[PDB]
């Protein structure tokens, strides 16, 4: 008697959307349209504006150490607003979960994409993306802003860590996250489809479209200078593959391309991605990134809604000043501005992942899935991947030394030094509890120090000294030392670095330790930085990148229970001076090649 067909789970998802889209008023679809920070949420906010969606931006949580049934209620009681609308569409809560649901403690954190990128592995990828989702769902949560698959071109970018390679071909070979996260598509798939699994499964967001690795000085919040041969040689690939395997949403970058704003690119948003790739998920804005396409950012928020929406986005990262937005939204399309075929092409896109997704049949969290959290398989999987990420660049001082690696685990006494022997935070790098995280003991996880301790023989004795001297050194007794140092947490705009140096004390420790005794350095970063000086000191050194929370894959390694395998999948430079310099330029002179890295069998 009252049936009303959007609400039928039997009937088909273009059925559903477009039953649904002929009932709603235009307050309703704009609110679909927008998304906005939990900060500013209250069940009233979500019912009278009829919000279509919600994040956690870095670092936006219930409260520090929120257990994983905390997150679900804080999602549920958003909902459950939502729901009582009068057509009750249920908001999509997204999150940045890009190695790991990485907000939330007690998530296992895995490498880093620079590191993935290392291991060659996509099928690892996968299944990183499957534990990923997983742990997103623990959490109530049911889209994860991810893959990054920028291709970062100068690693003097700030987030350069969360590109896979200089290479588009590993970067495409990693677009296996995707449906790890969401599911394997069906076999008569057509590409740009969205897909979703099922309440096992997030949506997934490629971003940031496009150019987001070209940046001119490394910087970004900037221009991405280089031709359509180039944006559509490097940057673009991936993009297609993501299509091929049904990326749900994709998410545009702040950055210009040849001086057009992204998020005023009609011809590419429009005319390439939906007209030309045939994407028919939604496109989201980057936060605040409509805002930027003025300078200042901010200083005509009308043309910012015209230019963006009239562009094709479909929802809008406001994030916070929601009544601005819908109220101007609302006045283009009063006006004529903005035709309400426009609107009605984005509110479509939103409801085709929404009921594609099993949204509106599973709305709400699942209790029993809190367990996921931090499950120890996971861990093991990340322990797998930070070990296969590690690149061996030296084990040997000459070539006639002994090889220092693999290290015995029974010795009388062994030194773990360094700045990043014992810190969790330093391990993991950026987005990960803080959005340009943090240092010690931020959540669950194993450090280097405890990762040693936990491997090593009952009676080798382990002694940390986190920047010890020479003298303590010499004085030690040592069998050898395990020094590890390198990078801080950082970000787009902490991390955009010019010089590429880790800071001290790094190399002045492991000149310290490695004049005392045999050393192997692992040096901790989200990029290539300056390394002659440690390769001068080091009997041996690993590029360990970010390997997340699970410190014993740096052990497994080190001590032999596995041979190394990682090859560079970015060129480590000599000097700063020479960049940019990527695989294939004309004046490649690299101190080590993109694929170089040194083997190891097990012991
Ligand atoms: C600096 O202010 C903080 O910015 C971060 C990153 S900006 C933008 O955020 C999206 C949603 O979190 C990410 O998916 C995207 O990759 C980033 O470019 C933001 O997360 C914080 O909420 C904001 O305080």
């Amino acid at each position: 008697a009252d049936y009303v067909l959007y609400k039928d789970a039997t009937k088909p998802v273009e059925d559903r959307v477009a039953d649904l889209l002929g009932r709603m008023t235009l307050a309703e679809k704009i609110g679909q349209m927008t998304q906005i920070e939990r900060l500013v949420a209250t069940p009233d906010v979500l019912r009278d504006n009829f919000i279509g969606s919600l994040l956690s931006g870095g670092g936006s949580v219930p409260r520090k150490g929120a257990t994983a049934k905390e997150w679900q209620d804080m999602v549920d009681g958003f909902q459950k607003a939502c729901m009582s609308t009068r057509l009750g569409i249920p908001m999509i809560y997204g999150i940045d979960a890009v190695h790991g649901q990485n907000n939330v403690y007690g998530a296992t954190i895995f490498p880093h994409n620079v590191g993935l990128g290392a291991t060659r592995d996509p099928y690892l990828v996968k299944r990183i993306g499957e534990a990923t989702a997983l742990e997103v769902r623990a959490t109530g949560i049911q889209y994860a802003f991810a893959p990054c698959i920028a291709v970062c071109r100068d690693p003097r970018w700030g987030r350069c860590y969360e590109s896979y390679s200089e290479d588009r071909r590993i970067v495409q070979s990693m677009t296996e996250l995707i449906p790890g996260l969401q599911g394997d598509v069906p076999k008569d798939f057509t590409s740009g489809m969205p897909f979703v699994a099922g309440k096992n499964k997030v949506a997934a967001c490629a971003k940031h479209f496009v150019g987001d690795g070209g940046t001119v000085d490394g910087i970004n919040e900037n221009n991405t200078i280089i031709n359509r041969e180039g944006l559509m040689n490097i940057h673009m690939p991936a993009y297609k593959n993501a299509m091929d395997k049904g990326v749900s949403t994709v998410m545009i970058s702040y950055s210009s391309w040849n001086g057009v704003k992204m998020h005023a690119n009609q011809d590419l948003v429009t005319g390439y991605l939906k007209d030309t790739l045939k994407f028919k998920g939604f496109v989201i804005s980057d936060w605040e990134g409509i805002d930027r396409i003025t300078t200042p950012a901010g200083s005509d928020y009308s043309y910012s809604v015209k230019a963006s929406i009239l562009a094709g986005l479909d929802m809008i990262m406001v994030p916070n000043k929601y009544q601005q937005f819908i109220s101007i939204l609302t006045g283009h399309v009063n006006g004529g501005v903005i035709p309400m075929s426009r609107i009605d092409d984005a509110v479509t896109r939103i409801l085709r992942v929404k009921f594609t997704m099993g949204l509106f049949e599973n709305p709400y969290a699942d209790p029993a899935m809190a367990e996921q959290l931090g499950k120890q398989e996971h861990r093991d999987l990340a322990r797998e991947a930070a070990r296969k990420s590690l690149v061996l660049l030296k084990n040997g001082k000459t070539s006639t030394d002994a090889p220092l690696l693999p290290l015995p685990k029974k010795a009388p006494k062994i030194l773990v030094a360094g700045s990043h022997a014992d810190n969790l935070g330093y391990q993991c790098g950026g987005w990960t509890i803080e959005f340009q995280g943090d240092t010690g003991r931020t959540t669950v996880g194993t450090t280097i120090l405890e990762a040693v301790k936990a491997a090593v023989d009952p009676s080798t004795v382990v002694v940390f000294a986190e920047n010890p001297d020479a003298e303590f050194v010499k004085s030690g007794g040592f069998s050898y030392a395990i020094v590890a140092v390198g990078e801080h947490p950082y970000t787009e705009t902490k991390g955009d670095n010019l010089n590429l140096t880790i800071p001290e004390p790094g190399l002045s420790t492991v000149q310290a330790v490695c004049g005392g005794v045999r050393c192997a350095t692992v040096l901790i970063s989200g990029r290539p930085v300056v390394v002659q000086p440690l390769l001068a000191a080091s009997d041996a050194l690993v590029a360990a990148w970010l390997p997340g929370s699970e410190g014993q894959g740096v052990t497994d390694a080190l001590f032999g229970d596995f041979g190394f395998t990682g090859r560079l999948p970015r060129t480590w430079f000599k000097s700063v001076d020479q960049l940019p310099m990527n695989v294939g330029d004309a004046h490649y002179d690299p101190l080590f090649r993109l694929g170089y890295g040194l083997t190891t069998n097990a012991t």
